[PDB]
């Protein structure tokens, strides 16, 4: 019996504690005897769970192109994901236009910002006793966040929420389809705007912008939009979520974050090599072999980071939270030409949220009359975690 038969990253059994991570416990020990497997979910496709491998084929840009990069592909309808989509020449000019917006210094200009909105948000339940951190915190500090990034109102996260669930989890593809084309005509009416009226925002800056010459066509602006709302409202959420939910039970794990505020950032990242939210996919272009199976054009390859994360052979203690972890080169935002554009806002972004928060509330639990809930999918966590803690005062 091997786990690789019937692997399927929207189906995968969770456990006791409410997560997919002793199934991916038990697949990262399969993998050891074989790295790559074929599965038999989506019509036929290769997992590829050993870090090595996922190495080899990552950096294998000939082999393996990024137009499989979402598998089953997520409902862009004619739509590309720009950048996330795309094979050289043409991604490294895309990515070329936002490079500086997404540079650490141009980033860390929303670290204060980020710190008032995370205790504004906190001030809306500090004084309840309870709330669900999912959408109470982790939601709303990407999705508020991103508003401004794309000159959005940061009072509509319902509507941007709603998109994304269509992209990437409605199955009715009518529906799909339909709330997508909502974003268009959204995406549109600001692309108009911004052309008349540019501000400041990203959206604002690949509208004026030019590659070899020319405007980008307003579907290449649209696939901007799209991508970069993707990042905030899906990965950011769900990751974040996912690491309020640990700290909500792991009170060894969250009694150290306390006492060392200095170990936040290292921990942040030992918790995206835990709880990194994303999968992604290769389609093989030309025959290849790595390690002791051959693809063949056409197919297609997942890469699943939270398999290789957990690799005994890249990292000492795999199955544990080691805070004070170095070098920790995990995968959870990818490897080589398309390595996560928001890897630095993310990074600050959790440091905020999760400093704020035990700063204002130390103390909480899982709330026992309420369920938590894991999402699946190519973004993968917590969607529902519901907290107790006792009831406190608001800054405001
Ligand atoms: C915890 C949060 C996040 C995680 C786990 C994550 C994960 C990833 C991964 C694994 C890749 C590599 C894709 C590939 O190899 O095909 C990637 C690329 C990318 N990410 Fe992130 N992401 C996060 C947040 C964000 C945010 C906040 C943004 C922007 C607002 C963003 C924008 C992008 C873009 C544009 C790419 C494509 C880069 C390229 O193709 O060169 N991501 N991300
Ligand atoms: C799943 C993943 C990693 O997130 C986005 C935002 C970037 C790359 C791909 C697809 C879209
Ligand atoms: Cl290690």
């Amino acid at each position: 019996t091997s786990l690789f038969t019937t692997a399927d990253h929207y189906h995968t059994p969770l456990g006791p504690d409410g997560t997919p991570h002793a199934f991916f416990e038990a697949l990262r020990d399969e993998a050891e005897t074989t790295p790559i497997g074929w599965s038999e979910a989506y019509g036929g496709h290769w997992v590829v769970a050993g870090y090595k491998e996922i190495q080899a084929v990552i950096q294998n840009t000939k082999a393996f192109s990024n137009k499989g990069v979402t598998f089953p592909r997520f409902e862009t309808g004619e739509f590309e994901l720009m950048m996330a989509g795309q094979d050289d020449p043409v991604h490294k000019k895309y990515r070329q236009l936002v490079a500086k917006p997404f540079s650490p210094e141009a980033t860390d200009l929303f670290t204060e910002q980020l710190r008032q909105s995370t205790n504004d948000l906190i001030d809306a339940r500090i004084e309840l006793g309870e709330g669900d951190a999912a959408t109470w915190l982790a939601n709303e500090i990407p999705a508020r966040l991103t508003a401004i990034l794309l000159g959005l109102p940061p009072e509509d996260g319902d509507t941007y929420r709603r998109w994304v669930w269509a992209i990437t989890h409605v199955e009715n593809p009518e529906e799909g389809a339909e709330i997508f084309a909502e974003l268009v005509a959204h995406a549109r009416t600001l692309i108009a705007e911004r052309r008349t009226n540019p501000g400041n925002d990203i959206m604002s800056r690949v509208i004026m912008s030019k590659i070899d010459g020319e405007s980008l066509s307003e579907d290449d602006l649209i696939g901007f939009f799209t991508i970069l709302l993707l990042g905030g409202i899906d990965n950011t959420a769900r990751f974040l979520s996912s690491v309020f939910w640990r700290l909500a039970w792991d009170i060894e794990l969250r009694r150290r974050l306390i006492a060392h505020p200095e170990l936040i950032p290292n921990a942040v990242d030992e918790l995206l090599r835990f709880y990194g939210p994303a999968m992604v996919g290769r389609l093989v272009t030309q025959e290849v072999t790595v390690g002791d199976i051959t693809m063949k054009p056409g197919q297609t390859a997942m890469l699943w980071f939270p398999i290789a994360s957990r690799d005994r052979s890249a990292f000492d203690s795999p199955d544990n939270i080691v805070i004070e972890r170095t070098p920790n080169r995990h995968l959870s935002l990818g490897h080589g030409i398309h390595r996560c554009l928001g890897a630095h806002l993310i990074r600050v972004e959790a440091r905020v949220a999760i400093t704020e928060f035990l700063k204002r509330i130390p103390e909480f639990s899982l709330d026992p009359n309420k369920e938590c809930e894991w999402l699946m999918g190519q973004v993968a966590g917590m969607l529902h975690v519901p907290i107790i803690f006792p009831k406190g005062k608001r800054l405001s």
